[PDB]
């Protein structure tokens, strides 16, 4: 009348940590008929930007820095044009690469204050990495409380038929903590 039967339970592994990498570009640009003085006004608001920084957590030896990428427009602020401007365009990056996941929140919030000094900071929220980067590290545990959760589940009685793991979801916890993640796994076993 019945050939088999089978139970089946799906076993949640699932744990909050803290994220331990913050990638966090600061783009800021100038324009400048004399390129001596572009790059002087890149340097100085540099220095600015670097004194915020420090002032905020972030250490000397977190802040990366590239050679500013500058575009030679060959125009002119005096040429009666509905499209003259400064002949040069310098954009510069600071690139924060700190530990420090909590520095970020405090950092986006106060850098309008650079406005005082004619700063123009471009942030995408695109490129600002709040990374877990001991993820593949903590997966077997996670595997193994998954899969034993489903163990002990079953117990509340023959041999396995199916096993299967989803993959790892890691999630942010609320959007007010980008620096916190949820990681969650789901092993799913079949009994006899």
């Amino acid at each position: 009348k019945t050939l088999e039967r089978s139970v089946s339970v799906k076993g949640l592994s699932q744990k909050e940590v803290e994220a331990d990498t913050l990638i966090l570009p600061i783009k800021f640009t100038r324009s400048n008929n004399n390129l001596t003085n572009l790059y002087e006004e890149l340097e100085q608001d540099k220095e600015n930007i670097i004194k915020f920084l420090k002032e905020q957590g972030v250490k000397e030896d977190e802040i990366n820095y590239n050679s500013p990428n500058i575009i030679d427009r060959l125009s002119d602020p005096y040429s009666n044009d509905t499209q003259a401007a400064y002949r040069y365009i310098g954009t510069a990056n600071l690139l924060i690469y700190t530990q420090n996941v909590k520095l970020g929140k405090s950092i986006l919030e106060n850098i309008s204050s650079l406005a005082k000094f004619g700063i123009v900071t471009k942030i995408d929220d695109y490129d600002i990495e709040y990374l877990y980067t001991k993820l593949n590290e903590i997966k077997p545990q996670m595997i193994e409380e998954a899969t034993l959760n489903a163990r002990n589940a079953a117990i509340k009685l023959g041999k396995i038929k199916k096993a299967s793991q989803g993959q790892f979801s890691i999630n942010n916890r609320d959007k007010n903590t980008p620096y916190i993640k949820t990681i969650r796994v789901v092993s799913t076993i079949e009994y006899y």
